[PDB]
């Protein structure tokens, strides 16, 4: 399981990400991976990407999600996956 600590990273998202970002509310340059991590999660909850049926499972392939991750689907329970998808779109300060 994923070190505490690794929420509080500083982080600059690249410009694909930041756009996702400014749809669910964001209006910063610099950002924790918390606050990216959880705007990610309301993106995900307000459009509703999960399966219906299958409620942990994000399907992405016909979103912007999907070209940010390169993915058509993820589980939210690869939490390693998730982390490492988010830091290839961005910049740790
Ligand atoms: C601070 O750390 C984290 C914050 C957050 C997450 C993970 C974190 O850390 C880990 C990486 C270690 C993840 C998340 C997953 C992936 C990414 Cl790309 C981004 C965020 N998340 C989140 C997002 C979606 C879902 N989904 C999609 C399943 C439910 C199942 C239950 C279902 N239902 C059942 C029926 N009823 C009646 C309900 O009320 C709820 C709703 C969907 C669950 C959690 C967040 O919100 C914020
Ligand atoms: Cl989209």
């Amino acid at each position: 399981q994923i070190p505490a600590s690794e929420q509080e990273t500083l982080v600059r998202p690249k410009p694909l990400l930041l756009k996702l970002l400014k749809s669910v509310g964001a209006q910063k340059d610099t950002y924790t991976m918390k606050e990216v991590l959880f705007y990610l999660g309301q993106y995900i909850m307000t459009k509703r990407l999960y399966d219906e049926k299958q409620q942990h499972i994000v399907y992405c392939s016909n979103d912007l999600l999907g070209d940010l991750f390169g993915v058509p689907s993820f589980s939210v329970k690869e939490h390693r996956k998730i982390y490492t998808m988010i830091y290839r779109n961005l910049v740790v300060v």
